[PDB]
């Protein structure tokens, strides 16, 4: 068909099928995250919700990295233009908080022109939003399991603490 081939992200299996820019510009096979559970989130440095994010986040990823925990953070400025800076800026300031997880170059996650991967996630079953899939503000959250498969949405004003609960289950 035609549109079977210019949607392809819509028939995607799993998060392994996308590659990402890392935030210093390199190209990264999503794949190489098969056989690990990920929290993949959009983030922003000028946020009300920045710090406990980014706290929080590096807690988990330090209690359960050795697990086969991993963080995939996708800044982006499309929500109170909150990500302003550059990428090698916004390397700097997660840096400030320790940040061990990957930082990915910034994307778009709304509209035609949001990375396929953030696409793809927002029409899985459990990626599902409230008042449509679209991402509502800065910091919303993906639990994706070790096969790639997106299992769990939390929105934004869900910190990452209300994630670990969930995350015995997939390890
Ligand atoms: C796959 O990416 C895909 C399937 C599909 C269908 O299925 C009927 C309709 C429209 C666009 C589509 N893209
Ligand atoms: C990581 O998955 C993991 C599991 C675990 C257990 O299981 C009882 C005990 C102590 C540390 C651990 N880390």
């Amino acid at each position: 068909l035609e549109a079977a081939s210019r949607d392809d992200w819509r028939c995607a299996r799993s998060m392994h099928e996308f590659s990402a820019k890392d935030i210093d510009g390199h190209m990264v096979n999503l794949d190489k995250y098969r056989g690990f559970v990920c929290i993949v989130t959009n983030v922003a440095s000028q946020c009300g919700k920045t710090e406990v994010n980014y706290t929080q986040l590096v807690d988990l990823h330090a209690r359960y990295a050795e697990c086969g925990l991993r963080i995939l953070a996708f800044p982006c400025n499309q929500f109170g233009k909150q990500e302003p800076g550059s990428n090698e800026e916004i390397k700097e300031f997660a840096a400030g908080y320790n940040v061990k997880f990957d930082m990915f170059s910034k994307i778009c996650v709304n509209g035609d022109d949001a990375h396929p991967l953030w696409k793809w996630m927002k029409i899985q079953p459990k990626g599902k939003g409230i008042l449509g899939n679209a991402i509502k503000w800065n910091f919303t959250k993906f639990l994706i399991d070790k096969n790639g498969c997106v299992v769990k949405r939390y929105g934004p004003m869900e910190e990452p603490l209300v994630i670990e609960k969930d995350l015995p289950h997939y390890f």
